[PDB]
DNA sequence: ATTTTGACGCT
DNA sequence: AGCGTCAAA
């Protein structure tokens, strides 16, 4: 009762760039704007492997993991744009610096969470807190959220989308109580005009539509962003959250799309989120394990308390490439050759990121991947990361993994390399 | 033969 | 430290 803890708390939202690599290239070559197209890699296995997907694509059966020959078939004028190639991998840099432009428009309304090269979670709380002491007990206007969805809304006693979209929002601003400017429907309310600004703002300077979601949590947000896409925001209410998990598969909340996911359903025998709350904490923990355990237990109630960390930056900075089938690396000059590719890239970014960033790596990650192996790394070592150098960082590299040669030929590599993974970790000031 | 990433938990 | 899980385009 008058101590049962909500989770109404905070404010929070993400932001997830809609199809962002094809917003990339799209903004880059006006040919493929407003068309069904797609971002690949790599040509010369079966036309590519699609990585993002326009809506008007989608709208065919076009989907990420797909084979470009494959989804031609599906979408006969599907147009393609190619990830660059740079020291015979697929390079991202185009996509990280566009990301960049993205985090730091969104880093001037407030503290963020990168979780990834399109999307971040966005703390609105304090910023909720100044726009109500401006409004000054002022109602809320419709125009201010002219792409806002209220999830479950409209209800009870038109046929159109925008039509539906206006009467729910209609409906949650009649019944808003504007003058407690402690209400976590106004707060989160407020929040959904700020997502707005803030997409608005992203557009205008970048060109890039995205959509949101505004809730109390990032749980909650993520889920939220996810219910209307493209171009458009979801704002979930605490209230809104038993009808909402009533009908939600279990896999569909993060952190839980995998084995974890796949155990509560079947120890549980259960198939939707608003289904957990049938059990007690301690049935979750002995089941889940104690933080998996109150985690769920929560969540399924729509709390959620993991912070918007502070951090606009990645804390790691990667380069791999896989070597599928006939092409595995069974040579050591391969190997070192391949090595090196990777390296310079590394040094490359590196180099880059200590300038802009004020920053050094200190660890060196080296993964590789054995062929026969089920596993995506198949061995993990770590060395000094001492200087910007590529030559240096590849002999490194090989220095550790060379004893992963069984063979008894100095020439030969056994078994055959299926994968090489170099990452700088360990940052310091500098 | 999706590939190339990135964060975080467990022991 | 090294491995595993979950997730992104
Ligand atoms: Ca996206
Ligand atoms: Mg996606
Ligand atoms: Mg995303």
């Amino acid at each position: 009762g008058p101590h049962m803890a909500t989770g109404q708390d905070r404010v929070v939202a993400l932001v997830d760039m809609d199809c962002f690599f094809v917003q990339v290239e799209q903004r880059q070559n006006p040919h493929l704007r407003n068309k069904p197209c797609a971002v690949v890699q790599y040509k010369s296995w079966k036309g590519g492997g699609i990585i993002a997907v326009s809506y008007e694509a989608r709208a065919f059966g076009v989907t990420r993991s797909m084979w470009a020959d494959d989804a031609k078939k599906l979408c006969p004028d599907l147009l393609l744009a190619q990830v660059r190639e740079s020291r015979g991998k697929a390079n991202l840099t185009k996509y990280r610096e566009a990301s960049v432009e993205v985090m730091e428009i969104m880093s001037r309304f407030a503290v963020i969470e990168r979780a990834s090269i399109d999307e971040a979670y966005v703390d609105l709380t304090s910023a909720v807190q100044e726009r109500l002491q401006k409004l000054q007990g002022q109602p809320i206007s419709a125009d201010l959220l002219p792409s806002t969805y209220i999830e479950g809304l409209p209800q009870g006693p038109t046929v159109q989308k925008e039509g539906m979209r206006k009467q729910g929002l209609f409906q949650w601003l009649d019944s808003l109580q504007i003058d407690n400017l402690t209400s976590p429907d106004l707060q989160l309310t407020v929040g959904a005009v700020i997502v707005e600004e803030m997409r608005a703002a992203i557009e205008r300077e970048t060109g890039f539509q995205c959509s949101a979601g505004i809730s109390h949590n990032k749980v909650l947000a993520k889920l939220a962003c996810g219910l209307n896409k493209p171009n458009r925001q979801t704002l979930v209410s605490h209230g809104s959250v038993p009808q909402l998990f009533s009908q939600m598969p279990i896999r569909k909340i993060r952190s839980l799309g995998g084995k974890l996911g796949a155990s509560v359903i079947e120890i549980l025998g259960i198939e939707y989120m608003g289904e957990l709350t049938q059990f007690t904490e301690s049935q979750l923990q002995s089941h889940f394990g104690e933080k998996n355990g109150s985690w769920l237990y929560a969540m399924c109630r729509g709390i959620e308390h993991d912070p918007v960390k502070p951090r606009q930056l990645p804390k790691t900075i990667g380069c791999s490439k896989n070597f599928p089938g006939k092409t595995a690396l069974a040579t050591r000059e391969q190997v070192q050759w391949w090595l090196l590719q990777l390296a310079q890239e590394l040094e490359e970014r590196l180099t880059k990121d200590r300038n802009d960033n004020d920053r050094v790596a200190t660890q060196l990650v080296v993964s590789i991947r054995v062929q026969g192996d089920k596993r995506l790394s198949s061995l993990r070592r770590c060395c000094a990361l001492t200087r910007y150098d590529a030559h240096k960082m590849s002999h490194d590299a090989f220095t550790v993994i060379k004893n992963c040669n069984t063979s008894g030929i100095q020439t030969e590599w056994s078994p055959p390399l299926t994968m090489l993974f170099l990452c700088a970790t360990k940052f310091s000031a500098s």
